[PDB]
């Protein structure tokens, strides 16, 4: 009930019966982040239409730094407090975030990161994604949510970011793992990397991956404890050593970090520039790749 281990996952059980129970308000807010590539589905209408009751839609495009060339990138500590204080959150609420993603799970960590990075300990989403509320026949709805405006206080917390820079001298210090969340395909450099210009795929020297999917179910559940270390285990990351999650925008490295505070590390850090930032800023001969060079 505090980062003592706060609870970072929630069932749809857990979740329904709170809602029935009038729980959601000021102590309880519900967030659906789902983001899609332009032209494949409508994030926003899909929650127009069905969304849990109660819940508000959280706008990525709208909470990041509009300003930089990079994408996704952390707001600054006033935006984002200023951007949930409007959806009605606080800091002594407790915040359930959610995506429709078909695989279970691909937006939702990033919030879950987020809340934390700007110092909120009282986050977590909801294991198995909107995916698994429908299935159950939970209540949704087309109803307007309008929360009254709330105060909240952000704060950074430097620890659980990386900047480029920091990212470089690991590449002299070795002092933390780094590891890639994408595709094998494009952390080999086989596959191309999408929606962008002149973006070739590879990876940073020195990175494992561990493709985020693999940490989630066929039915899009978070896989157990036991099954997580067994799989950083054979991935010889260590758990025990400091550990940067990086993956094209420091979207889904966020499955790493989610993961990892379930094994007991609530340390990873996030490189948010991450590939996309990379290729544009580093030398050539701090990445590689199966092509091109």
């Amino acid at each position: 009930v505090h980062q003592v281990l706060y609870r970072a996952l929630v069932s749809t059980k857990w979740l329904a019966e709170s809602v029935r129970a009038g729980k959601v308000g000021p102590g309880l807010r519900v967030l659906d982040a789902s983001w899609y590539s332009p032209g494949t589905r409508e994030a926003r209408k899909e929650y127009l239409e069905r969304h849990v009751p109660g819940a508000s839609f959280f706008d990525i495009e709208e909470c990041r730094d509009k300003a930089s060339p990079y994408e996704v990138m952390l707001p600054s500590e006033a935006g984002f407090a200023d951007y949930v204080g409007s959806l009605g959150i606080s800091n002594d609420t407790h915040v359930v975030v959610y995506d429709g993603d078909d695989l279970g799970s691909f937006y939702a960590p990033r919030v879950w990161w987020m809340f934390r990075v700007f110092g909120h300990r009282t986050v977590s989403v909801l294991n198995g994604g909107f995916r698994n509320w429908l299935k159950e026949g939970h209540p949704v709805t087309s109803e307007p949510s309008r929360p009254e405006p709330a105060i909240f206080k952000a704060t950074l917390n430097r620890s659980l970011l990386k900047t480029y820079e920091q990212v470089l001298e690991n590449l002299e210090s070795k002092r933390f793992q780094l590891v890639d969340s994408r595709a094998q395909g494009r952390y080999l450099g086989t596959q191309p990397e999408p929606d962008a210009v002149g973006l070739d795929s590879g990876h940073i020297r020195g990175s494992v991956n561990m493709p985020f999917m693999n940490f989630l179910t066929e039915d899009g559940f978070e896989k157990s404890p036991e099954e997580l270390r067994a799989m950083f285990e054979a991935k010889k990351v260590d758990l025990t050593k400091p550990l940067i999650a990086t993956c094209r925008k420091g979207v889904t490295a966020c499955h790493i970090a989610l993961a990892a505070y379930l094994c007991g590390k609530p340390d990873v850090a996030i490189y948010d520039g991450s590939w996309f930032e990379w290729f544009h800023r580093a030398p050539p001969e701090t990445w590689v790749s199966q092509g091109k060079g």
